[PDB]
């Protein structure tokens, strides 16, 4: 199952190409950015033109009131899950799930992720594995991390895996090694054919 | 030095309280829901109303190039100062630091903060004095945190202190102790009169 990143910060664009590969995904995941430049009511639109679930990267990390305040504006727009940090505490975390279904982070893909978040890693699986929520993240880029995340994730938590290899056979692995979805951006967004790109990757994951 | 967090999400009601409440403050500290609510351009409203610099409090704590796209956004729309945390790396920080000023979180007061927050306040004092961003947050509800932060701080950057009492000469001895600015939220957005309330406020700190 694809989640398109539709990191396209232009509206009306952002709309057409999410209805034009609509076949092919599960989820739109769409970030501040987007939601900066269009208004938060470009998750409503969304949600009424294609039909598809909605994710909302929005990574919380405020104290609790604040991201429930978020939370209910964002759900309240039509997202269906929303990304939240486990760093900052469960109070903070479960201020959002009682409004929605949320997504934790456990471990994060650029390089500043190695000073404190990643070396933590065991222990927000651990606080993943309390919580229960919908899913967790495992940076997609090297494999061994989406097998590491599942072999201490309780089973019934999903994981969704950004930044996978273009190389033939990478996507149908990451699903093979753990992850119930693939985050997917440019490769399609920004592709000639986005439906046929999107089709192309689907078909490696049933293949 | 006043921070006034304008938590009033209908940005007409929140434009008009800033406004009557300016002469007394030094800057208005924003969040999401604010922005959620009226759209990014009530910073530049704020901004054009007051004649205050505003802070963005965002805490934002994505990967450098999402912090940036924040950033530019948050910054072009008017922003003098976005708040950024430090737990997401140095990477992260410096992202939005390029395009603009910053304020980083290194203590939190929440309960939920002595998880994983609050045990590495003293490393997240070393990332800040590394940095130097304009300043950092220090939560005064425990009225001595003020001080330890200050005292573990580099010399230049500046500490905006949320969670003061209410008691008379508390707010006074946390800008006494080291808290450059006090930030102050319901005590003058929810009084009778804001204005009254800020100056009020104001008096006593000085």
């Amino acid at each position: 199952m694809i989640v398109l990143a539709l990191d396209v910060y232009e509206g009306e664009r952002a709309i057409k190409i999410a209805k034009s590969v609509k076949d092919y995904i599960s989820m739109i995941k769409v970030n501040w950015p987007l939601i900066l430049g269009s208004g938060v009511d470009i998750i409503r639109r969304l949600k009424e033109e294609t039909g598809v679930e909605i994710i909302a990267d929005l990574k919380l990390a405020d104290i609790p009131n604040t991201n429930r305040l978020i939370a209910r504006k964002v759900f309240g727009a039509g997202a269906d899950y929303v990304i939240v940090h486990t760093f900052v505490g469960r109070d903070s975390v479960m201020a959002v799930k009682e409004l929605g279904e949320i997504i934790m982070v456990v471990e994060m893909s650029h390089p500043g992720a190695l000073e404190f978040i990643n070396p933590l890693t065991d222990r927000f699986i651990e606080v993943a594995n309390e919580i229960e929520p919908f899913g967790v993240i495992a940076p997609g880029t090297r494999p061994e991390r989406i097998g590491y995340i599942r072999d201490r994730l309780k089973e019934g938590i999903k994981i969704l895996a950004p930044g996978i290899g273009a190389q033939g056979g990478k996507a149908k692995d990451a699903v093979k090694a753990g992850a119930d979805y693939i985050i997917v951006g440019r490769a399609i967004y920004n592709a000639p054919n986005p439906r046929e790109a999107a089709k192309a990757i689907y078909d490696e994951i049933r293949g």
